[PDB]
């Protein structure tokens, strides 16, 4: 008896978890080296598969600004 799965309310874990990486690979791609989100998400749950979609999204929508100006958040 150590642990029996016990993974039930751990996807809190699992979102950070997923978070962390898809924000790391949204960034590693655009930012400066073509990581392979793919595989990334090979090695992250697929209860966030989506969620690590979301995340390369609003990194995305980070990855818009990139180099020359990074990051308007303000009216023009």
């Amino acid at each position: 008896m150590l642990k029996n799965l016990a993974k039930l309310d751990q996807t809190e874990m699992d979102k950070v978890n997923v978070d962390l990486a898809a924000a790391g690979v949204a960034f590693k791609e655009r930012y400066n080296m073509p990581v392979i989100a793919e595989a990334v998400e090979r090695e992250q749950p697929e209860h966030l598969r989506s969620w690590f979609r979301e995340r390369l999204i609003a990194h995305r929508l980070a990855s818009v600004n990139l180099s020359r100006l990074p990051y308007e958040p303000k009216l023009k």
